[PDB]
């Protein structure tokens, strides 16, 4: 009777050692129905990992030991076999294979029916369910991947199968079974948790986490920061230990000093046993009252746990029939110990402040905070905020077209403000000067609207002339050449639902580009060129181009602008034009924008002078500033070179002295502009 | 089937009114014993009624995997199909009759009248078309022997009484008579 590698889940149910879970309840009259068929009455669930489809599973078993079945499955009884550990634990697969025999044939000494739930059925591959259509029954689960790549190949045991799929939760579930999980997580913990609070919680956990599959990835984040707000309320207060620590010193003192022949050691020791009091009745009420909170969530953790077992003793009860029994427990003890829960809750309220049992957001925000490296700070606009300071923020970051990021952070507040088209996420034409912090501008707004820079991939246009390199962005059936790296936007899209479209030098992308990207952007989405689906209505594309600079005159007026208008919709589609969202014009950058970029240069020299103790200050001079603006101003490219002839310039001989020790810490790196050709004027001869 | 051609020549043999020496040496026929062998998977292939068609193909499945002499000196061949209604009732009545009769061994004696219409929906919980008439004697003790355990040691239902035992709401229950 080796049933010891599995586990009665119908047990454990009417043990009731298990969680209800909520959702996909049609998905259980689905498999239910399923079971009740003839045919092929054996299914697998389509299964993503991480979704705890176990829970799934177990809801259905819960369900089924509750009347909620067909009464042709009345006493089966779905049983757990840990088949992974089954399978790869036998150093040897004869054993192995004696295993999987006496397990098979044993489940047919079916003194009672039962079904067993058995998972990776591939990982039986790899014959010996030779009779699973007859005698035996199949609880199957898991991705459409391996039923294609093992299952779809068998013809006689797949067919013995039926196809039943599951999606990723919504966030209307997780908010749900959240709701549900809310209390059998506070009885397990004694603490409290805020419903906003776990709303905000999954919402941040379905922002970030990809990686791992919600709705457990939020259950477990919660958990772990309940825990830690359970750590924190299982320590007494720092300020007592402290305090009790130093009586301990006191006593041990005492003891010293009590055998001394001294008048110092009277005096202090007299002081001791004083200070020994203080200590004692300052910290015993906070002691005690630590203590008295203490037994106050003992209390609820105990009155709970009985009101769980008692309720379930009633409902074993009512499973018995004893309607009778059931009754005068559910109205003998439930609103009783409810009662017994609000004098608690009273009592509690009533002590209000060291220790709460709640949970702030903030805490978890802490946890997924140094889960991905960036403050919550940051994750708090729900992008509102980051709307409601976007101009000034971005300005802090690049200064000069102040046109173009007004009309940027225009359109972006339309796109966040639901009113624009959401299929169609706005997109942009960047035209004006090169080197103008352009690609730095992109850069910006992809981390401003996320704070990180992998929400942004670099596609220039460039590379993107043509038809074939309309196959390898827009992917291509296995039968081109631009398909086996996926394609490069296909992929990049794959990875992101939420992230900036670069489109760059776009006057390089032929009109069928335009077009193709036409029929992605027009809902933000197409179907992708090796089969899949996808769609990013919630990421962000962006065109650029810099034949309007040709235009511009040294120092936008729209007379210019107009005639560059012009020669783009005659270069490109200007149906497809009307799908950008707004035209990003750009003018010729006057000396004083590239004076204060210089100065947030040397500001990231200094500053990066902070990142050691080694660390002194520049002081450029205006006419230094000046002069090298001149310099490295490259009207080919503005003054994108200028940043290397910069730190070329100076940092070289600066550090020179520096490891050198011609200036020494903290003291001045006077730019001090010589015959035009600024020396970093040393301090310390030789 | 499950077993190797080896042993199926040695019951062939046996069967033949044959015998083989054995460790004491003795040769040992079934002078006076009963065989019988079964096969499976047949009652899959059998749709619902008995055809003549599914049994060529299954006698032609026996052959195929056996030996023609093998399949001689044998009596005949005798299939079922999955149980009707009529017998499920019948079968599970003497049942419980037999079930009344061991617990009236117990000196506790009270006789047993239930629902033939709760009956009904039992059997259909119970019948299975691939395990039959083997489970449903353990359905019947897990809802039955409890039940009268309890309401005996209750006082609920006592002796010179009848256990009647009604469906209510998909449940069949045993309605005691004296409730506390």
């Amino acid at each position: 009777n080796l049933s010891k590698f599995c586990i009665d889940m119908t047990a454990m149910a009417r043990e009731g050692k298990i969680d209800p879970v909520i959702g996909r309840e049609e998905e259980i009259r689905r498999v239910i129905r399923i079971l009740s068929r003839r045919t092929k009455n054996n299914p697998v669930l389509i299964g993503e990992p991480g979704v705890g489809k176990t829970t799934i599973v177990e809801g259905l078993a819960q369900r089924i030991v509750n009347a909620d079945v067909p009464d042709n499955l009345a006493a089966c009884k779905l049983l757990s076999l840990d088949v992974g550990a089954l399978v790869a634990g036998s150093k040897y697969r004869g054993e192995f294979e004696e295993r999987m025999k006496g397990v098979l044939k044993e489940i047919q000494e079916s003194k009672e029916t039962i079904i067993l739930f058995v998972d990776e059925i591939h990982l039986l591959m790899g014959l010996k369910p030779m009779l699973a259509r007859g005698q035996l029954h199949c609880i199957g689960a898991t991705t459409l991947a391996e039923y294609r790549k093992y299952i779809e190949k068998d013809a006689a045991f797949e067919r013995r199968f039926q196809q039943v799929l599951v999606k990723e939760p919504s966030i209307t579930e997780t908010i749900s079974i959240l709701r549900g999980l809310k209390e059998k997580y506070e009885v397990h913990h004694g603490v409290n948790i805020a419903d906003a609070a776990i709303v905000a919680a999954a919402n941040l956990a379905a922002r970030y986490l990809t990686s791992r599959r919600l709705p457990d990835s939020a259950v477990d984040l919660i958990d772990e920061a309940a825990a830690a707000v359970r750590v924190a309320r299982e320590s007494q207060p720092e300020i007592i230990d402290s305090l009790e620590r130093r009586l301990r010193q006191l006593k041990i003192e005492i003891h010293a000093l009590s055998r001394e022949k001294d008048e110092a050691s009277k005096a202090r020791l007299a002081q001791a046993k004083q200070d020994a009091q203080n200590v004692e009745e300052e910290l015993r009420p906070l002691r005690e009252k630590y203590e008295r909170e203490r037994q106050r969530g003992k209390a609820i953790q105990e009155a709970k746990m009985k009101l769980e077992a008692l309720r379930v003793k009633a409902e074993d009860a009512s499973r018995m029939g004893d309607h009778s029994r059931a009754a005068d427990l559910q109205y003998y003890a439930i609103p009783e110990q409810e009662a017994i829960i609000k004098r608690l809750e009273a009592e509690k309220a009533a002590a209000d402040s060291m220790i709460t049992d709640v949970v702030g957001p903030d805490q978890i925000n802490e946890i997924v905070a140094r889960w991905t490296g960036i403050p919550v700070t940051r994750l708090k606009t729900s992008e509102k905020e980051k709307l409601l300071h976007m101009e000034q923020a971005l300005s802090k970051i690049v200064v000069g077209q102040k046109e173009a990021v007004q009309s940027v952070s225009n359109a972006i507040r339309l796109q966040r403000s639901g009113l624009s088209n959401p299929n169609q996420p706005p997109s942009f034409l960047f035209c004006g000067p090169s080197g103008t912090g352009k690609t730095l501008l992109t850069k910006a707004l992809a981390e401003f609207l996320f704070d990180d820079p992998k929400s942004m991939i670099r596609f220039d246009m460039s590379e993107y002339q043509e038809r074939h390199s309309l196959s390898r962005m827009i992917g291509a059936p296995p039968g081109y050449v631009g398909h086996d790296a996926g394609g490069q936007l296909t992929e990049a899209l794959r990875r992101r639902p939420f992230s900036i479209l670069l489109f760059d030098e776009v006057e390089k992308a032929a009109k069928e580009v335009l077009t193709v990207l036409l029929q992605l952007m027009d809902d933000g989405r197409i179907t992708d060129g090796q089969g899949r689906v996808v769609d990013a209505k919630n990421c962000i594309v962006v065109m650029t181009s810099n034949l309007g600079a040709e235009y511009l005159s040294r120092a936008i007026d729209p007379t210019t602008r107009e005639l560059v208008m012009n020669t783009l919709r005659n270069y490109f589609l200007p149906e497809f034009l009307n799908r950008i969202s707004s035209i990003v014009i750009f003018n010729r950058l006057t000396r004083r924008e590239i004076r204060k970029i210089v100065d947030l240069r040397i500001a990231e020299i200094q500053k990066r002078l902070t990142d050691n103790d080694r660390n002194v200050t520049i002081k450029v001079s205006d006419e230094a500033k000046d002069k090298l603006g001149a310099q490295g101003y490259s009207p080919v490219y503005g003054a994108r070179p200028l940043q290397r002839l910069l730190e070329k310039e100076v940092l070289n001989r600066l550090a020179i002295l520096i490891l050198r020790g011609q200036i020494r810490e903290g003291e001045v790196a006077c730019v001090e502009l010589v015959d035009g050709k600024v020396q970093v004027l040393p301090n310390h001869p030789d």
